[PDB]
C-alpha cells in the first residue's frame, strides 16, 4: 500500500507495475515468504530456476549485495522488486546509479579494477556456452572485457573509478555501456 508507493517512487518510469498490481504481488509474496523478507540463498534460487542455461549464483549474490554490500540478512519486498526490475526490465541507461552500486562490490564508494573483473565474470557466467562463441575476440573472456572497460575509463591498475566518471562514461561511450551491461537478455541480444 504505502509499500508499493515507495517502490514506484524509486523505480519511477522503470516500473512495470501499478500500485495495485504491486500490492497483489505482495500478498502472493507473503504467502510464500510470510516474514516479507527473502534471504540471499532464497534470492539465488530464483535465478538458478529461471536461468537454467547459465551459472547464476555469483550474479545473483552480487545483485542481492547491490543494496548494502552485505551477503548476510535479507531483502524486503521493495528491494526484491527493484532487483528483478534491474536485472530484467527496462533500459540499461535508466539504471546507471544502481549499476554503480552493483560494481562497487565492497561498498566503499569507488570501483576498483578487481571489482570490475569480479562483476564482469559473474555476468559472463550468465551467458550460455553457445552464445559466448559469438562474442567479438577482444570481448570474449572476462579478462578481456574487464580490461577493455578499465581502458575505456583511462585507468591505471591501482586507480579508483568514481560515480561521476562511471555515469559519464556509461552515458557517453556506448562501448562502455555494452561491456558493463548486466541484463542477461541484453548481453545475449546485442551478441546475436
Ligand atoms: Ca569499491
Amino acid at each position: 500500500g504505502a509499500l508499493s508507493k515507495e517502490i514506484l517512487e524509486e523505480l519511477q518510469l522503470n516500473t512495470k507495475f501499478t500500485e495495485e498490481e504491486l500490492s497483489s504481488w505482495y500478498q502472493s509474496f507473503l504467502k510464500e515468504c510470510p516474514s516479507g523478507r527473502i534471504t540471499r540463498q532464497e534470492f539465488q534460487t530464483i535465478y538458478s530456476k529461471f536461468f537454467p542455461e547459465a551459472d547464476p549464483k555469483a550474479y545473483a549474490q552480487h545483485v542481492f549485495r547491490s543494496f548494502d554490500a552485505n551477503s548476510d540478512g535479507t531483502l524486503d519486498f521493495k528491494e526484491y522488486v527493484i532487483a528483478l526490475h534491474m536485472t530484467s526490465a527496462g533500459k540499461t541507461n535508466q539504471k546507471l546509479e544502481w549499476a554503480f552500486s552493483l560494481y562497487d562490490v565492497d561498498g566503499n564508494g569507488t570501483i576498483s579494477k578487481n571489482e570490475v573483473l569480479e562483476i564482469v565474470t559473474a555476468i559472463f557466467k550468465m551467458i550460455s556456452p553457445e552464445d559466448t562463441k559469438h562474442l567479438p575476440e577482444d570481448e570474449n573472456t572476462p579478462e578481456k572485457r574487464a580490461e577493455k572497460i578499465w581502458g575505456f575509463f583511462g585507468k591505471k591498475d591501482d586507480d579508483k573509478l568514481t560515480e561521476k566518471e562511471f555515469i559519464e562514461g556509461t552515458l557517453a561511450n556506448k562501448e562502455i555501456l555494452r561491456l558493463i551491461q548486466f541484463e542477461p537478455q541484453k548481453v545475449k541480444e546485442k551478441l546475436k
